[PDB]
């Protein structure tokens, strides 16, 4: 392995990504010229507000990946104030901007969208990790218009927190526990979102979101393809033991093999040109 990189071996540019305890800046590597996504953590706050274990878990986990469709975290290093990851950098950004900027996907788009994002997920679910935390704004674009899941920190690893309101499974409402079923909870939702432009349970406020999630208050527009509802509703159910994908179903198997699923090559879909949009 290299010597440790540092700032200085970096043109800094800007900015990718804001959080609450980290920023993403692009950066150009000067002895390379290439592009990361290089996400800056400040070390004090990250203290100050018990995130350790967090941005622990992130380095830890975004080591174990090694799949096209998973954002890459390349290096680390620090100085007296900072730590810096080293990420793979997604050129087109979110697919929440592409959701936004087309409104709603057709068929053909969406079909290979959430191909990719269920492959990406049973390469994550094998290895014993969930992220908790799936939505449009963690899911990348490549230049190449592959998708690239990010942020990871939330992730559990499988032998007490809560995500984007609008993505939270019923289990986690309810029990304070989670599993791969949340994730597929959480796919039920972008699937829903890529069709019909909107997530499926939206209100004025958390609360309420909250609310139309236990009691699973949440409609198809009529434009939705059948096909794809029928998936949706195979997949926001209550009971997580009943979400297709999930090991009381028997997995992801019986989830690929879902009619709306029918034209998809599920073997090298990173090798195949993403439908236009
Ligand atoms: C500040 C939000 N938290 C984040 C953000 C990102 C992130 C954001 C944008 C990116 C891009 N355009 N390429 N790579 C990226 C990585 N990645 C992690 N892991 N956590």
């Amino acid at each position: 392995q290299p010597r440790k990189k540092r700032p200085e071996d970096f043109k800094f540019g800007k900015i990718l990504g804001e959080g609450s305890f980290s920023t993403v800046v692009l950066a150009r590597e000067l002895a390379t010229s290439r592009e990361y996504a290089i996400k800056i953590l400040e070390k004090r706050h990250i203290i100050k507000e018990n995130k350790v274990p967090y941005v622990t878990r992130e380095r830890d986990v975004m080591s174990r990946l090694d799949h096209p469709f998973f954002v890459k975290l390349y290096f680390t290093f620090q100085d007296d104030e900072k730590l810096y990851f080293g990420l793979s950098y997604a050129k087109n950004g979110e697919l929440l901007k592409y959701i936004r900027k087309i409104g709603s996907f057709d068929e053909t788009c969406t079909r290979f969208y959430t191909a990719e994002i269920v492959s990406a997920l049973e390469y994550l679910h094998g290895k014993g990790i969930i992220h908790r935390d799936l939505k449009p704004e963690n899911i990348l674009l490549n230049e190449d218009m592959h998708i690239q899941i990010t942020d990871f920190g939330t992730a559990k690893v499988l032998s007490s927190f809560v995500g984007t309101a609008q993505y939270v499974s019923p289990e986690l409402l309810t029990e304070k526990s989670a599993c791969k079923s949340s994730d597929l909870w959480a796919l039920g939702c972008i699937i829903y979102q890529l069709v019909a432009g909107l997530p499926p349970f939206r209100a004025g406020n958390e609360y309420l979101i909250f609310q139309k999630i236990i009691k699973l208050e949440y409609d198809f527009p009529e434009k939705f393809f059948p096909k794809a509802r029928d998936l949706v509703e195979k997949l926001l159910v209550l009971d997580a033991t009943k979400r297709l994908g999930c090991e009381e179903m028997e997995g992801y198997g019986p989830l690929k093999a879902h009619p709306f699923f029918e034209s998809v090559t599920w073997e090298n879909l990173h090798q195949q040109t993403p439908p236009k949009l």
